[PDB]
């Protein structure tokens, strides 16, 4: 699925992603849409053969399991192919460990580049949440 802004905006609150952890809700929509660009099927491989998965691209290395990352975790106790939903519980559920984590959304290094001291709020302006 490729969500809207402001439909993600309304799912990420519903999922209680909303100041998950200081974390205003633009900050995750912005990082979603330049991660996956509001994807749930987008996968992105990395130079050390782990993959990013879905909407938020996490990452096989730590977070999920694909089978063909050797020598990684997964923190989330998923399948990596849960990360492709057009539900996003999983994705969510599995950001929520991510971010609490210790270097908050830095994690996602396009919230960081791309996102981290933008007027985030933007992302989330008109949308009926
Ligand atoms: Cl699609
Ligand atoms: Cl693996
Ligand atoms: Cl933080
Ligand atoms: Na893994």
């Amino acid at each position: 699925k490729v969500f809207g802004r402001c439909e993600l905006a309304a799912a990420m609150k519903r999922h209680g992603l909303d100041n998950y952890r200081g974390y205003s809700l633009g900050n995750w929509v912005c990082a979603a849409k330049f991660e996956s660009n509001f994807n749930t099927q987008a996968t992105n491989r990395n130079t050390d053969g782990s993959t990013d998965y879905g909407i938020l691209q996490i990452n096989s290395r730590w977070w999920c399991n694909d089978g063909r990352t050797p020598g990684s975790r997964n923190l989330c106790n998923i399948p990596c192919s849960a990360l492709l939903s057009s539900d996003i519980t999983a994705s969510v559920n599995c950001a929520k460990k991510i971010v609490s984590d210790g270097n908050g959304m830095n994690a996602w290094v396009a919230w960081r580049n791309r996102c981290k001291g933008t007027d985030v709020q933007a992302w989330i302006r008109g949308c009926r949440l």
